[PDB]
């Protein structure tokens, strides 16, 4: 038993970490075949960062403008073009330690690992969730831009994000790995702002499942709700509207325990109105809302502790 | 900027672990150079935990009593001994993956990531404290014993842990990699129970300057207090006391912030006697206490946000 924020193991992602260099900045790129992605920026130097024009800056560059390094090795450029909001540099060397992968583009309120890297070098691992106004509660220092985010499938790595910038908030947005930023943002270090966010509601639930799998019943109650009668309550505390598809998804959670979805969301409801009274829920006094139903199956016991 | 419990990239970890099966016992064991060591309790069967006599049951197996695999391939056993909880399995082949490594005991209050595996294979990573009651709040399944904990500095892997039970509160126990258990805790399927815990005072204020490095500080104050007449107060709300070291062990924080230990002693007095006023700290509305200051300084900004 017990209930924590995991990351998926971080092996097959170390493994195509490097570092690229062009001029005087440095950030980190990803190494699969012989492919090096990295940010677009990694190509301007202070001046250009206001009001960048990424194609005019390019095709003032060659191959040799770009240094690879893997570990010890300087890997050689031969190739270069921009994807969106990223370069890919084409190099000499297949990356031996390519794992099997994929390139997905995440949803809002799905979760992913995200592996800190500075200089090429990994320095450590956490999960969280894409927010519905499409940034990420990360922990990301000078020298992380390149940085990737993850899913790891039956040996096959499914990357989601690459990182980018940080917003006036403290709060980090980026792309998939083909470029395409994750929100309304976009690469120039101009004022831009996260738009409101929301509660994710079907995490919410999917927790209140893990914490009855786990064995705890306290907030449980007597009531039921329908849907509408539920969103009217969701919409006062900023909690995303609950839809047929979410009650669908939370099926499998609802029949290894026994409780009706509506009838959890009476249980939320009653959360929301009354507070917890100083209880706590998998050891937390705050609804969590960072582990999609997905993680909960996977961490919990396929038996109820009933 | 952001602050998250970060773990340490697991792939140095992932590249060693190996099942070990003895009868009808699966679980989990470490491969370095050419010794696997494992929990001794694989050796037992349901009848044998109520009360087993180690020495008595191990005698009765030879080495090919036990079956190691290294993902598809078996290692043929040749040598065996255990020590104190754990066997170590001498084997043909050494483990070309073996990083530099070093074995030590964890003191209380010391955090490390747990690689979570189940039948040879990493499921997933998180980072925990030890606590000062000799438990960690780990999330562990039947099939979990085994799972190693470990820290990385400079290449070097330092396991601390290896998982062997789960108590009746749900937290977890086990030992060091000499087979010593941290606790008053044994390999035997009888009643224990966890000792009554308390928060680690030091991690709590070393959280808190990290909320200051990080740039806010609207839980300061203009008082100071004694360390006596702060320890009145942390008895009172089951603190562990602070000390004198723990005050130089802030230091470079202290440093970093320009706020004086004391100083943020009374800061953390006052949020003790008041509450934190619906506020957060760093994200939280609760005091967190499984940072050390080593961890903040690993993690944040070398620059305070002034
Ligand atoms: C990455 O570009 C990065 O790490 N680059 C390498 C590097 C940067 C600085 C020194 C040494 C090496 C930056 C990562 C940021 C920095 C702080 N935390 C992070 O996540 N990204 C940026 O600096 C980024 C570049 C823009 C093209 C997209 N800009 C911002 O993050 C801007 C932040 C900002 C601007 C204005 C007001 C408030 C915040
Ligand atoms: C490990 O032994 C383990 O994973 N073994 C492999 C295995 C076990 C069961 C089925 C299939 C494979 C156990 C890990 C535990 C199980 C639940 N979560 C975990 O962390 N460890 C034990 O079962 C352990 C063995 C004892 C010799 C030390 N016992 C306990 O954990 C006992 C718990 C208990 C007993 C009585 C009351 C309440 C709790």
């Amino acid at each position: 038993s017990g209930f924590r924020k995991m990351a998926f193991p971080s092996g097959k992602v170390e493994g195509c970490m490097v570092q690229v260099t062009c001029g005087t900045t440095t950030l980190n790129g990803l190494w699969l075949d012989d492919t090096v992605y990295c940010p677009r920026h990694v190509i301007c130097t202070a001046e250009d960062m206001l009001n960048p024009n990424y194609e005019d800056l390019l095709i003032r560059k060659s191959n040799h403008s770009f240094l690879v390094q893997a570990g010890n090795v300087q890997l050689r450029v031969i190739g270069h073009s921009m994807q969106n909001c990223l370069l890919r540099l084409k190099v000499d060397t297949s990356n031996p330690k390519t794992p099997k992968y994929k390139f997905v583009r995440i949803q809002p309120g799905q979760t992913f690992s995200v592996l800190a890297c500075y200089n090429g070098s990994p320095s450590g691992v956490y999960q969280c969730a894409m927010r519905p106004n499409h940034t990420i509660k990360g922990s990301f220092l000078n020298g992380s831009c390149g940085s990737v985010g993850f899913n790891i499938d039956y040996d096959c790595v499914s990357f989601c994000y690459m990182h980018h910038m940080e917003l006036p908030t403290g709060v980090h947005a980026g792309t998939d790995l083909e470029g395409k930023f994750y929100g309304p943002f976009v690469d120039r270090q101009t004022a831009q702002a996260a738009g409101t966010d929301t509660t994710i509601t079907l995490n919410v639930l999917a927790w209140l499942y893990a914490a009855v799998i786990n064995g705890d019943r306290w907030f449980l109650n007597r009531f039921t709700t329908t849907l509408n009668d539920f969103n009217l309550v969701a919409m006062k505390y900023n909690y995303e509207p609950l839809t047929q598809d979410h009650v669908d998804i939370l099926g499998p959670l609802s029949a290894q325990t026994g409780i009706a979805v509506l009838d959890m969301c009476a249980a939320l409801k009653e959360l929301l109105q009354n507070g917890m009274n100083g209880r706590t829920i998998l050891g937390s006094t705050i609804l969590e809302d960072e582990f999609t139903p997905f993680d909960v199956v996977r961490q919990c016991s396929g038996v109820t502790f009933q």
